[PDB]
């Protein structure tokens, strides 16, 4: 399910993306929005009706990339701690469900992120495994 090597690659590659997140965060969001238009739709409120092509350098974009980074960092720091993962996962799921976001959409986001992490030395198979363990804690609450 999740080997020691897989955890190690996830933690290391995350430390590298994290040091670059000021520029990489918005690029990840754009990759996601281009791949899934239905995902972009859920942010219409935050972006005030603006077209997708115009959002990358907005102050809203910047805040949203910082939000994303703070939860991902928490999860990566607790890979050997199922109890801690479950708690964060529950809050996360409750807040997103309340917005009418589906388990399928969350899953799409983890897929885009696993591909994106190849740039920071991430093993896509290690990122996919981590996503499968997290989704197993989230799905039951969606
Ligand atoms: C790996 C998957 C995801 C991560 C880490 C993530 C993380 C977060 C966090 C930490 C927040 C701010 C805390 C909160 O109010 O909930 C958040 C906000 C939000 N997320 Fe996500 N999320 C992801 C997936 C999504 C997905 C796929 C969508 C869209 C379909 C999305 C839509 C939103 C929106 C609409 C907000 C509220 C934005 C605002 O007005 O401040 N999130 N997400
Ligand atoms: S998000």
């Amino acid at each position: 399910s999740l080997e020691a090597a897989q955890k190690s690659n996830v933690t290391s590659s995350w430390a590298k993306a994290s040091a670059a997140w000021g520029t990489a965060g918005p690029e990840f969001f754009m990759a996601l929005f281009d791949a899934h238009d239905d995902v972009f739709a859920k942010f219409s409120g935050l972006f005030s009706g603006a077209a997708k092509g115009t959002v990358k350098n907005t102050p809203e974009m910047a805040a949203q990339a910082q939000s994303f980074k703070g939860l991902v960092s928490n999860w990566v720091d607790n890979l050997d701690n199922a109890g801690a993962l479950e708690g964060q996962c529950k809050t996360f799921a409750a807040n997103h469900k309340a917005r009418g976001i589906s388990a399928g959409q969350l899953e799409a986001a983890f897929k885009v992120l696993s591909g994106f992490m190849k740039s920071y030395g991430g093993d896509e198979g290690a990122w996919t495994a981590v996503a499968g363990a997290l989704m197993g804690e989230i799905e039951p609450d969606m």
